[PDB]
């Protein structure tokens, strides 16, 4: 598998990495991740970054599997 997780910066200069299947949506893989963290999905919003093709950090999903972008590193802050 070489590296089937995904990493997602959190808010306050911390960085935790979550691993999840090719099935659920970000939010499900994110759910517990935010649960114990006290995050709201509704509070928060989650963008991907790349370099000058994405337009650098933009916003994605709720319904977006992370099987969509397995490996692929995201950044989670509050709005």
């Amino acid at each position: 598998m070489a590296d089937r997780t995904i990493e997602v910066e959190l808010p306050n200069k911390q960085r935790t990495v979550i691993n999840v299947r090719p099935g659920l949506t970000l939010k499900e893989a994110l759910k517990k991740a935010l649960k114990v963290r006290g995050i709201d999905p509704n509070k928060v919003q989650v963008y991907l970054l790349l370099s000058g093709d994405d337009g650098a950090e933009q916003p994605l999903s709720l319904n977006h599997p992370a099987e969509r972008l397995i490996g692929k590193k995201l950044k989670v802050v509050p709005l």
